[PDB]
RNA sequence: GGCCCGGGGCGGUUCGAUUCCGCCCUGGGCCACA
């Protein structure tokens, strides 16, 4: 019932077992062999060379070695060749450079090109600089894998494990240059919890300061922050997370939450407990990966949140969910309906010049004098946060993300009350409102 | 694709905009993917 006791029991979560351990030696075995019949220079890399992957994400990561002189397009091409005799099973993946995903003896396999060099200058992708993160660790982390899977384990369990853009969480190569430098996941996390918005943690020179924001600099590379799409709320998350672990260890924070549904029934009462206005914008999910489409997601939910907030209707969160078919931001709102009317200041009384253009607008209203300046009773297009979000998006599309707003463009709907319920949103909307039980 | 800094043209709104809402060109930095 004491942390050590909660980490035994913790290990048996995050390590994967022999069966796991042996399938991937074997198709690494296999792997290994395959290469070396085409002569190929490689180099193994990533969570499985090191021990440290997360039990049940085996996946190896084989980096094909380049001469410096080769061009960008001979090292896709014949890294193309050679992905495609070694591996069971292949498949062209995409990010800064082409790659080849696949398959060798049931085990998942990506295949990389990048090229062979010394000195992290002279550096052309982040793919060349994945050897020197690799060699760096490899001696500083032996004997502290499991220290290392803790940290993943605690991490994913907490829905902030990946440092993608649905996630903007802890890489995996940041949990270990966290290890390297606490020593285990328990002084990790003892030690999180004295972190600001403004630590920076160098690990090469085993020091942690204050700068201008959360950075763990790269021993790769001083200039890179290994944490940079670490997000503020994130960051927050998990230093809250290791104090309430800290005075209350629990294996519980090693379990993935059960998504707790809601019968549509009582997040209606809910909803009408608050006596907020809650609706959607449903649109299509624009076919790009998570990588371009989250981004756009957050985008698009902020120019919406703001178009709430600077036309009064006094917003209180948004949020956002993708699914294969469509996409949904949604809202809530203090405000379900406001007035007609509602005031503009004017010029000061004395400039009369100001003022005497302020009065030439014909306006259904008459406007008067209050401290020294006039006002005016305007009127407003819209009464209603659904109302205003139609015209918002009908007009604004193109400032809602590339993707996003094209789609929106082209079609979009305002979902709200019963109707919405049956969306598949309970859970974010159950999140966003601070649903509990 | 998104985020930060900077430039050159515009549209709309407002008594008044560099300064609110947005649109075209456009230079630099960064991030995710591998």
């Amino acid at each position: 019932m004491k942390v050590e006791e909660i980490l035994e029991k913790a290990l048996e979560l995050v390590i994967p077992d022999e069966e796991e351990v042996r399938k991937g030696r074997e198709a690494e075995e296999e792997l290994r062999r395959r290469l070396d019949e085409l002569g190929v220079e490689y180099v193994f890399v990533g969570s499985y060379a090191r021990n440290t992957w997360l039990k049940g994400s085996l996946e190896i990561d084989v980096f094909l070695l380049f001469p410096e002189e080769f061009s960008k397009e001979e090292l896709r091409e014949r890294g193309l060749e050679i992905g495609k005799a070694v591996l069971d099973s292949y498949e062209i993946r995409y990010a800064e450079h082409p790659y080849v995903h696949g398959v060798v003896k049931g085990v998942e396999v990506d295949v990389v090109p990048c090229y062979k060099l010394k000195e992290p200058k002279n550096i052309k992708s982040a793919v060349d600089r994945t050897p020197f993160h690799h060699k760096w660790l490899e001696g500083r982390i032996k004997g502290k894998e499991n220290e290392v899977r803790l940290l993943k384990g605690f991490l994913k369990a907490n829905g902030i494990y990946g440092a993608e853009y649905k996630v903007r969480g802890f890489s995996g190569y940041l949990c270990e240059l966290l290890i390297v430098f606490y020593g285990s996941f328990l002084e990790t996390v003892k030690n999180a919890r004295r972190w600001t918005r403004r630590t920076v943690i160098d690990v090469a020179k085993g020091e942690v300061r204050k700068g201008e924001e959360f950075f763990v600099v790269d021993p790769v590379d001083e200039k890179r922050n290994v944490a940079a799409n670490l997000s503020l709320d994130n960051l927050a998350r998990f230093v809250h997370l290791c104090r309430e672990f800290m005075e209350a260890p629990s294996l519980g924070f090693f379990k993935p939450k059960h998504p707790l549904e809601i019968e549509p029934e009582r997040l209606r009462k809910i909803v009408e407990e608050r006596g907020t206005a809650v609706f959607a914008v449903k649109f299509r999910k624009p076919d790009i990966v998570d990588d371009n489409l989250y981004p756009q997601l957050e985008r698009a939910s902020r120019k919406i949140f703001e178009f709430l907030e600077r036309e009064n209707f006094m917003p209180l969160r948004s949020a956002f969910k993708a699914s294969e078919e469509f996409c949904y931001l949604l809202f809530e709102c203090q405000i379900k309906e406001i007035s007609r009317v509602f005031r503009r200041m004017g010029p000061q009384f004395e400039d009369e010049r100001n003022v005497k253009k302020f009065l030439s607008r014909n306006r259904a209203f008459r406007p008067f004098i209050e401290n020294g300046r006039w006002w005016a009773f305007e009127m407003r297009k819209f009464t209603t946060p659904e109302e205003g979000v139609r015209s918002y998006a009908s007009t604004h599309w193109h400032t809602l993300g590339k993707n996003v707003g094209e789609s929106i463009r082209e079609y979009f709907e305002i979902i709200s009350g019963e109707k919405l319920f049956k969306e598949p949103v309970t859970a974010e909307l159950c999140e966003m409102m601070g649903v509990k039980d």
